[PDB]
């Protein structure tokens, strides 16, 4: 699992979940991908999957509501899984957190 996948951790409040979880990804332009925000939540790995091909800029933003997370989890890895080309992680936005990756 972890081994094939790209990985990003994160934590978050175990309690808001208003808004979206939105992720900027960056990748060959038209790639198709795919991957998930996954977190442990009562011993067991939990996975919210989400898709997207890249535009002409090689952009990809992908918005999931903080609903599908369950309250009480606070930390997790959102992984790339398949990219037909490149794809990186360069920013995500959760709640009050306005994350960059260097
Ligand atoms: C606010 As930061 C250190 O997660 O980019």
């Amino acid at each position: 699992e972890e081994d094939t996948a790209i990985l990003y951790p994160f934590t978050i409040s175990g309690n808001d979940r208003n808004g979206n979880f939105t992720i900027n990804f960056k990748g060959t332009p038209n790639s198709t991908n795919n991957g998930c925000i996954g977190y442990s939540y009562n011993g067991d790995w939990e996975k919210i999957e989400w898709e997207g091909s890249c535009d002409g800029n090689g952009n990809l933003v992908v918005e999931v509501p903080m609903s599908k997370i369950p309250a009480g989890v606070t930390s997790g890895e959102i992984q790339i899984w398949w990219h037909s080309g490149d794809l990186k992680m360069t920013d995500y936005k959760a709640l009050e957190h306005h994350h960059h990756h260097h």
